[PDB]
C-alpha cells in the first residue's frame, strides 16, 4: 500500500503567455506546495523561456536552490553585474539585486518570464522591481508571477489560513513589564514577537531573558545571520522587526503583535528631511504577514494569534513611494519606456513619471552610494544630485548645527580619512543612518571614508 500523497502540478498555460501577470500564493506549511515553483520551472525550460526567480533575501534564495536541485539554477551576486552563459539556465536573485544590475549594467537579459517570491515585500528596490517587471509584462515582452499572500492593494488583516487560528485580541507591553502579563511567560509553546523598532525588541527581549526564556532576535541586518538559528528548536521566543515579515518561516504556535512599526517619511517643511515617524500601526497587509506567520499547518489547530489596536491602510506618506521612484526613473529602457510603478501601487505617489532621472556622473554616483556605500535611497539621491563625487565625503560634515547627530546624549566626533577630527554633522539627515547604533556605526565609517 501507498499514501496519494501531493499529486503532480499541472501548469495552466496561462501563466507564461505575454501580457499575462498571475498572482498566486503558495500556503506554506501543509506540505501541499512543494511542487509548484519546480513545477513551473522545469515546464518554463520546457518551452526554452529565458527565466528568472526573485527571492526577497539571501536565505529565501538559498531555500530556493535546495527545493530546485537538479534543475539548471544559477544563483546571482549583486558583486557581479552581469553573468551570461552560452546554456539553458534559470537566473536566481534577490529583488534588490535585479534592480541593482538594471541601474548599472546595459546587459540585463530580456527575460520573458519572471516569477517574484514574497511580492507584496515593500522595500523600495522591491516596489521598483515591480514596477519595472509589470512594464515589461503589459509590453508584451514578458509573463511574471507575483507569489504572496498579501498582494500590493489588499486590506484584509485575517485572511484565510491552512489551520484555524484563534485571534485574541489584549493588552500587549511594549517595553519591559513586572507583572501583569503572565500569559506571556505562562505560554508553553514557542512565540513569535512582532516589534516595531530594534530598540524595542531589545527591551522585550531582555525582559523575557530575565524570566530564563531562550529568545533570538531578527532584525534586517542580523536576519541573514540569525534566521537560520530559529531553524534550531532551542528557543521560546523569536523577537522580530517587521523583517520577518517577507517569507521567514517559524515552528511556533503563537504570534503576539502590537501591531506597532516605524515608517520612514520625507518632511518637507524646510530642509528636506528623512524622519523615522512612529511608532505608528501597521497596515492591514502587514498585520495580515505577522499573523500569517503560525496558522500554517492543519495537524496543529490551536495556534493563536495575541494582537492590539487596528490597522491603519493609509501608508502614502511613506518614504518608500518615492524613493522607488528614484529608483524606476533610473532604469532606462532600449525602447526608452520609463517603467511605471505596478498598477495597485501607482496611486501611492503623485511623482511625475521621470522628475528624478538623473544623467551621467550623478547616475552612477546615485547608484554607489547605495551599493557600496550602503546609503539609503533618498539619503543617495540627494548626495548624486548635488554633483558630490562618491568619495567626496565633506558632506558628512557640513550640515547645520541641528544635524549634529548625537549618541548617548553626546555629540558624535570621528576622523575624516585625510584625519581630521570633525563633529558628524551631515547636510542631509537620514534618521536611517543614525537611529539604531550599528546603522550609525555603519554611517561613521562611510563619513570616515573607510568605504
Ligand atoms: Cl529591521
Amino acid at each position: 500500500g501507498s499514501a496519494m500523497g501531493e499529486p503532480d502540478y499541472e501548469v495552466d498555460e496561462d501563466i507564461f503567455r505575454k501580457k499575462r501577470l498571475t498572482i498566486m500564493d503558495l500556503h506554506p506549511g501543509a506540505g501541499k506546495t512543494k511542487r509548484i515553483l519546480p513545477s513551473i520551472v522545469r515546464e518554463a525550460l520546457k518551452r526554452r523561456l529565458r527565466t528568472l526567480i526573485l527571492a526577497p533575501t539571501r536565505v529565501v534564495a538559498a531555500e530556493m536552490e535546495e527545493a530546485l536541485r537538479g534543475l539548471p539554477i544559477r544563483y546571482q551576486t549583486p558583486a557581479v553585474k552581469s553573468d551570461h552563459t552560452g546554456r539553458e539556465i534559470v537566473d536566481l536573485m534577490c529583488h534588490a539585486t535585479f534592480t541593482t544590475r538594471l541601474l548599472s549594467s546595459t546587459r540585463v537579459p530580456n527575460y520573458n518570464l519572471i516569477v517574484m517570491d514574497e511580492a507584496h515585500f515593500t522595500a523600495p528596490c522591491s516596489v521598483a522591481a515591480r514596477g519595472y517587471i509589470s512594464t515589461r509584462v503589459e509590453m508584451g515582452e514578458a509573463a511574471a508571477i507575483f507569489m504572496t499572500a498579501t498582494p500590493p492593494g489588499s486590506i484584509d488583516p485575517f485572511p484565510q489560513s491552512n489551520s484555524p487560528i484563534e485571534d485574541i485580541e489584549r493588552e500587549i507591553p511594549e517595553r519591559s513589564w513586572n507583572t501583569g502579563f503572565d500569559w506571556i511567560t505562562d505560554y508553553q509553546g514557542k512565540t513569535v514577537w512582532f516589534v516595531p523598532s530594534i530598540k524595542a525588541g531589545n527591551d522585550i527581549a531582555n525582559c523575557l531573558r530575565k524570566s530564563g526564556k531562550r529568545v533570538i532576535q531578527l532584525s534586517r541586518k542580523t536576519f541573514d545571520t540569525e534566521y537560520p538559528k530559529t531553524k534550531l528548536t532551542d528557543w521560546d521566543f523569536v523577537v522580530t522587526t517587521d523583517i520577518s515579515e517577507m517569507g521567514a518561516n517559524f515552528r511556533a504556535g503563537r504570534v503576539i503583535d502590537p501591531r506597532r512599526c516605524l515608517k520612514p517619511v520625507i518632511l518637507t517643511d524646510g530642509p528636506e528631511r528623512v524622519i523615522l515617524a512612529g511608532p505608528i500601526p501597521v497596515t492591514p497587509a502587514s498585520a495580515a504577514q505577522r499573523r500569517g506567520r503560525i496558522g500554517r499547518n492543519p495537524a496543529q489547530e490551536d495556534d493563536q494569534y495575541v494582537f492590539s489596536g487596528d490597522p491603519l491602510k493609509n501608508d502614502e506618506d511613506h518614504a518608500h513611494w518615492t524613493e522607488a521612484k528614484m529608483l524606476l526613473d533610473n532604469i532606462y529602457t532600449p525602447e526608452g519606456i520609463i517603467p511605471t510603478l505596478f498598477g495597485p501601487e501607482r496611486e501611492k505617489t503623485q511623482a511625475i513619471d521621470g522628475e528624478f532621472r538623473l544623467r551621467g556622473e550623478q547616475r552612477k554616483t546615485f547608484v554607489e552610494l547605495m551599493r557600496r556605500g550602503d546609503l539609503p535611497v533618498w539619503l543617495s539621491y540627494k548626495v548624486a544630485s548635488a554633483g558630490i563625487s562618491y568619495k567626496d565625503r565633506e558632506w558628512c560634515f557640513t550640515g547645520e548645527r541641528n544635524n549634529q547627530i548625537l549618541e548617548e546624549n553626546m555629540e558624535v566626533e570621528i576622523w575624516t580619512r585625510e584625519g581630521e577630527k570633525k563633529k558628524l554633522r551631515p547636510k542631509w539627515l537620514d534618521a536611517r543612518v543614525y537611529a539604531d547604533p550599528m546603522a550609525l556605526k555603519d554611517f561613521k565609517e562611510f563619513a570616515s571614508g573607510r568605504k
